[PDB]
């Protein structure tokens, strides 16, 4: 029997459990009959995020729907969808693809957990639970409730959720303090960077076995860079809320994960609207997206010499923007350290 705080255990039964990795497929539509955890490979994949750039091309380029079709029943041919003898609908617009390209991100990460669980070894004598969390190659411990780090993260969620996401309000229920293996030296040449953040980032239960053993991801080189807002970066947010809303939580699943990073921002190149790029401008070193809500700067504190931004939300003076919070996007992995996960419980209200 394992020996992990019961937290951790817990933390480990949520990130490999099968049925939900099954549960996340049937919710993208995908016909789990046709296309099985087992037969997804990342080769499959990349060739529907391909595709998906050969539809976002012809969308931009102004096909028409009888244009378009082939385009869409490839998509389909590679990534079997739930549709019985109907047709499928036509993936003909810019919503389509970005509602593609982030299930494939998805489709990714769960590829990635199912690849831990089977290319190991099997000793019933260990506990699963511990082989398991061997998988992941990330030290993870339970922050003390009444320590210091406890304190500020849990001032960081009660000050950052925003109005506009008051249809459920969170608990944290486990704060655990991470330690990706060789994160720390691959972080090096950032560790000194001016403007380093600790962010959010929130992602659906199903991508965390694959978030802890291969750290925040960029989408790869096959996939549309106009399916992301800031094109194929890893993104953050400095309100719980907003990052919260990634995890796909409900009434009938509402525990969620959800991560704080030290993210290496530097040089922020400053945007307000769509801007569908691959590399950054000279000297720049991140996006933001400027929100017209910000957490109160002078309510910023320092965190192990990292700028927490746990100040309640206050207009940013920023005019005409599309996001009403802001958000961070490096374009290079080696610019985030994962510091902490917490779970959280989603109380809806609704
Ligand atoms: C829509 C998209 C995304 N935008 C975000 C902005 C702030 C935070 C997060 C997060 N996951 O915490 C975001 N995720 C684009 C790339 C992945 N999914």
């Amino acid at each position: 029997k394992s020996k992990l705080p019961k937290p951790v255990q817990d933390l480990i039964k949520m990130i490999f459990d099968v049925e939900s990795m099954k549960k996340a497929m049937v919710e993208y539509e995908i016909d789990l009959q046709k296309m099985p955890l087992g037969k997804l490979s990342k080769r499959q994949i990349q060739a529907a995020y391909s595709i998906l750039s050969e539809v976002q091309q012809a969308v931009s380029q102004g096909s028409s729907d009888s244009q378009i079709l082939d385009l869409s029943n490839r998509f389909y041919t590679l990534i079997p969808h739930d549709f019985g003898m109907k047709k499928p609908p036509l993936l003909n617009n810019a919503d389509s693809v970005q509602a593609k390209a982030e299930m494939l991100d998805n489709l990714l990460d769960i590829e990635v957990a199912y690849s831990l669980l089977r290319g190991g070894s099997d000793d019933s004598s260990k506990d699963p639970i511990d082989v398991n969390y061997e998988k992941l190659k990330t030290d993870i411990k339970v922050v003390d409730r009444d320590s210091e780090e406890a304190e500020i993260i849990r001032k960081y969620v009660k000050n950052t959720h925003a109005t506009t996401h008051n249809a459920y309000d969170l608990e944290v229920i486990d704060i655990f303090k991470i330690e990706r293996e060789g994160e720390c030296q691959r972080y090096k040449p950032f560790k000194q960077l001016h403007n380093r953040r600790l962010l959010w980032h929130g992602s659906r239960t199903t991508n965390f076995a694959g978030i802890l053993s291969q750290g925040l991801r960029i989408a790869p080189p096959e996939a549309p860079v106009t399916g992301y807002m800031f094109g194929k970066g890893i993104y953050f947010a400095d309100m719980v809320s907003k990052s919260a809303n990634y995890c796909h939580t409900s009434q009938g699943d509402p525990i969620g994960l959800i991560l704080l990073g030290e993210v290496a921002l530097g040089n922020m190149y400053e945007l307000k609207h769509a801007s569908h790029i691959s590399k950054l401008p000279k000297g720049k070193h991140s996006v933001k997206g400027l929100g017209k809500t910000t957490p109160d700067p002078s309510a910023n504190i320092s965190l192990d010499g990292v700028d927490v931004p746990l100040g309640t939300g206050i207009s940013s003076g920023v005019n005409d923007t599309s996001l009403l919070y802001n958000e961070y996007i490096v374009y290079d992995i080696a610019q985030v350290n994962l510091k902490y996960l917490l779970k959280l419980k989603f109380n809806f209200k609704t």
